[PDB]
């Protein structure tokens, strides 16, 4: 039948996404690492996978895959487990309550919180760009207004959709993971209900894992 296959590296946010779900569901998977000094994400070879040249793109067969949500969703139908329920698609309305979270993730938490990462971390070691902390303050006043938000949804459930942790959730983890990385990993501590979401997070075994293998200058980064 033959593992399915992910290519990119696995310190990679977007890889690490979709890593964090086949561990979710036992599936097992092969990480192709990718050679980003020699632009290996942009040669003939990878564009026939992913045509926009990025990372991950993913092999199940004959079918080719690329963006993260869309691989992860496919592995989570692909090996639905019965004791493991991330998309909830039997319920009607607890599928909308994952599916709001989750889009907000894409386009209000991540936009908010992704550019703190991109200037503090992948900006200075990854290109050799300076840190712009015009960006990185703007950022953060948006940033702090949407954990206000998380902070009142967390009063009233454990997790995002309602008191069962899933794809919405989980999503929040490759990005959320190098913001603690970051100098302003303290910030959750303002927010005692998404903080106490997090560590429920990074308590769960396949989190463990994947983090491990993505490994920062130092866990959470001081
Ligand atoms: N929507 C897509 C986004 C995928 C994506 O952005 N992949 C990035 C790597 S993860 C995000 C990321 C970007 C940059 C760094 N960095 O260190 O400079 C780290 C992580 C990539 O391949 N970029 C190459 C390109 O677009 O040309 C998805 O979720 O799959
Ligand atoms: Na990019
Ligand atoms: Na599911
Ligand atoms: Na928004």
């Amino acid at each position: 039948m033959a593992p399915v296959k992910v290519f990119g590296p696995a310190m990679s946010t977007n890889v690490a996404r979709v890593l964090v779900f086949l561990e979710e569901v036992g599936a097992d998977y092969e990480v192709v690492d990718m050679d980003f000094k020699v632009m290996e994400h942009k040669s003939p070879e990878h564009l026939a996978r992913n045509p926009f040249g990025q990372i991950p793109a993913f092999q199940d067969g004959d079918l080719l895959l690329f963006e993260s949500r869309a691989i992860s969703k496919y592995v989570l139908r692909k090996y639905k487990t019965g004791e493991v329920d991330l998309l909830r698609e039997g319920n009607l309305k607890e599928a909308a309550m994952v599916d709001v979270w989750t889009e907000v993730d894409a386009h209000t938490y991540n936009p908010a919180l992704s550019p703190i990462v991109y200037q503090c971390l992948f900006n200075p070691m990854m290109r050799g760009i300076p840190t712009d902390e015009k960006v990185v303050a703007e950022s953060l006043e948006k940033l702090k207004k949407v954990l206000e938000v998380y902070e009142a949804r967390l009063s009233q459930h454990e997790y995002l959709a309602g008191d069962f942790v899933s794809f919405a959730d989980l999503n929040h983890f490759p990005y959320t993971f190098y913001f603690m990385a970051t100098p302003h990993a303290a910030l959750f501590g303002s927010y005692p209900h998404v903080k106490a979401w997090w560590e429920r997070i990074m308590a769960r075994p396949a989190i463990k894992k994947i983090s491990a293998t993505m490994v920062p200058p130092k866990a959470k980064g001081h």
